[PDB]
């Protein structure tokens, strides 16, 4: 029915978007996951546990992405002055510049895919699916 | 902006849904991917290449899922009478019964997550995001 198809359509959109984002982000030497790590750290340092949980990936996947971004000079591991065991992933100036280029790629793609929708239609959809997100996040965890 | 957030919200919804589906489908001894393989074959036999492409996963992931469903007696590998190299994954009666239970789990979860949306609101969203899906599929491949 309708409610089923809304969720299945969201899934198909995500898969297709993920494929294209990986392709376009590739020119920035990033994968979609790498870009998400930069997005997460762009507004403040994040624990690796947070990253894995928030974006639903394995801790090994986060370790791999962070190791990569670190070698690329986009993020750094920050340790507590009294306990270096406590780690936070902090974005670098270079990381922020790359993130900004990535967000622009995202912006352009988003405009393209929603091209059939007028500003108002975009508004209706956003407001409504925002409620779906709130519920599933309350349900799943 | 709005168009960006529509796509990012869709992504968050997908991740959260995926987590919960894996959890609920688990009781049916299935992962979300396994369930998708059953969904794909429920209406007709599918090539393994199709499965990997349609649901954006690696061929090794499909091989693993198909090997599993085959051992579970939910699907079978069908070969051409003149060229056994040509393979199609066909669902079994048991596979269809399990798929049906899976679709019911999906149905209930969908009703829950879209609970804040009235039938009409569900209609508006579906019609509109369907256009987004058409575009991204045209763009990505
Ligand atoms: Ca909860
Ligand atoms: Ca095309």
């Amino acid at each position: 029915e309708n409610r089923i198809q809304i969720m299945s359509t969201i899934a198909k959109i995500y898969r297709a978007m993920s494929r294209e984002l990986n392709r376009r982000l590739g020119e920035l030497n990033l994968s979609y996951l790498d870009f998400l790590v930069l997005r997460a750290t762009s507004d403040g340092p994040k624990t690796m546990a947070y990253l894995a949980n928030r974006y639903f990936v394995t801790q090994s996947a986060i370790t791999a992405s962070v190791d990569k971004l670190e070698e690329m000079g986009l993020v750094v591991r920050v340790r507590d002055r009294e306990d270096r065991a406590k780690i936070l992933i902090e974005i670098t100036e270079k990381g922020l510049e790359t993130f900004n280029k990535g967000i622009e790629i995202y912006k352009k793609l988003a405009n393209e895919v929603t091209g059939d929708l007028s500003e108002d239609e975009v508004i209706l959809v956003l407001d409504k699916i925002s409620k779906i997100l709130k519920r599933i996040e309350e349900i799943s965890q």
